[PDB]
């Protein structure tokens, strides 16, 4: 028993950290087979972050322009282009250390492990989630660009963020590994509208069984509710609106504990209009959504 | 900016799990150098465990009845011995992903990463402390002993923890890596008691610190306070007494905001009296108590 905000073992991860070196700029690239992957601002100077033509400033770039170091070893550089908001430098030597992996676009809502780099060296390993406006709330200092975000299935390594940029506002984002933004932000230094964000309902509900499970079942109530009656409370709230593949996606704990998930969701509801009269649920004092349903099936069962 | 739970990269102590089987008992082990540290209890069975005399237990064990596997490779156990309540089987093969290490006792009140293992296979890494009780919050199921806990200083790895027992209470004991257990438990399945825990108040005030530097200030207040009256609040609320040591070990991250220990103190002491009225500081509802000052300096510094 007990429920923690677990991440996924980094070593696979931390194999493939290299620090990537262009001009006078700095960051983390991502060394898959003779690959490394890093953001694409590795290119500017603190100057052309205001307004970059990214396109203008790789034409001034060559191969020998880009030093990839992975720990004290030199990476010869073969070619170099550029997808979307990601440099793709190929090197001459496959990284020895490359585990089984995949590319993936994660959705709103999902969560996964970040490992935090400084100069291609990992400093720790942290649970997040993409929020519903597609930013993270992340812990990043500067230099930590190029740092990644991942899930892990037995072996294989799916990778779905890239870290690129801090908002004004102190949140997150990046990119998927193909360089493409998650929400709608763009890499230059200019204000950018996050946009308003919303509580992941079905991980809330998630995290309620995980409780269940744990011990905890003070919130546990003699009532019941709708999908129709819980959204309006929901849309009071700022939690996502629920739907019927929520409910399915939170089957298996819906029979493991035996409470219907409409039920947990009239246990939900009174804990929005009511708080948790200074009480906790799992050490937290808020309703925690950065569990999804497979996290806590994962957590609670034992999944290596 | 931002703030996280953040644990250790776990790819230095992923490369010494391997798992242990004595008869029927399966579960986890450490292998470093020539040889694997294990929980003590992996000779006994589950009607053993009520009252078990472990030399006895030992006496008709070989060297031969310790099956100990590393991924899909069996090590050769050519010596097995008993130190306090661990088990060092030694083997005729030095483990060639050996880091640099060290064996420590920590005292309570510090953090530390586990790397959570299910038949010597790695499934998640978190980060938890050691609670002034001697007991941990952690999240382990059947099959987790010999799970272990780290710090990490840039190479070497400082072993502190191994998980052994979950009290029906549900919180976790463990040892050090000479089977010594931390607090005054005793490897056996009967009733014991964990003892009142208090707030580690150090390390709520370094997180206070953490706030102020990832931009939450809304705490901060026009007063101060002393040592003996902020101890009599602390009293009231079952924190630990803060000491001339706790105020020495906060001093550099007085330095970096320019908020006085006893200032920041003050501010602790009205967040005590008068809860957070429904506000959140680093996203939490609650005091946090899981960071050492260490762990913030680490944190907001960038240490890798
Ligand atoms: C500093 C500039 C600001 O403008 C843009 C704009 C676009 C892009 Cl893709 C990067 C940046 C840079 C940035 O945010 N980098 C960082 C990313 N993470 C944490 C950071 C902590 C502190 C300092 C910088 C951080
Ligand atoms: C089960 C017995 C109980 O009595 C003792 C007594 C002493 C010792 Cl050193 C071990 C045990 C075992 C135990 O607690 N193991 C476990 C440790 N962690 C998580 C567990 C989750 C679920 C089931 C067992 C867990």
């Amino acid at each position: 028993s007990g429920f923690r905000k677990m991440a996924f073992p980094s070593g696979k991860v931390e194999g493939c950290m290299v620090q990537v070196t262009c001009g006078t700029t700095t960051l983390n690239g991502l060394w898959l087979d003779d690959v490394v992957y890093c953001p694409r601002h590795v290119i500017c100077t603190s100057e052309d972050m205001l307004n970059p033509n990214y396109e203008d400033l790789l034409i001034r770039k060559s191969n020998h322009n880009f030093l990839v170091q992975a720990g004290n070893v030199q990476l010869r550089v073969i070619g170099h282009s550029m997808q979307n908001c990601v440099l793709k430098l190929k090197v001459d030597t496959a990284n020895p250390k490359t585990p089984k992996y995949k590319f993936v676009r994660i959705q709103p809502g999902q969560t996964f492990s970040v490992l935090a780099c400084y100069n291609g060296s990992p400093s720790g390993v942290y649970q997040c989630a993409m929020r519903p406006n597609f930013t993270i709330k992340g812990s990043f200092l500067n230099g930590s660009c190029g740092s990644v975000g991942f899930n892990i299935d037995y072996d294989c390594v799916s990778f779905c963020y890239m870290h690129h940029m801090e908002l004004p506002t102190g949140v997150h984002a990046g990119t998927d590994l193909e360089g493409n933004f998650y929400g709608p932000f763009v890499d230059r230094q200019t204000a950018q509208a996050a946009g308003t964000d919303t509580t992941i309902t079905v991980n809330v509900l998630a995290w309620l069984y995980a409780a269940v499970i744990n011990g905890d079942r003070w919130f546990l109530n003699r009532f019941t509710t709708t999908l129709n009656d819980f959204n309006l409370v929901a849309m009071k709230y700022n939690y996502e609106p629920l739907t019927q593949d929520h409910v399915d996606i939170l089957g298996p704990l819906s029979a493991q504990t035996g409470i219907a998930v409409l039920d947990m969701c009239a246990s939900l509801k009174e804990l929005l209009q009511n708080g948790m009269n200074g009480r906790t649920i799992l050490g937290s004092a808020l309703l925690e959504d950065e569990f999804t349903p497979f996290d806590v099936v994962r957590q609670c069962s034992g999944v290596t």
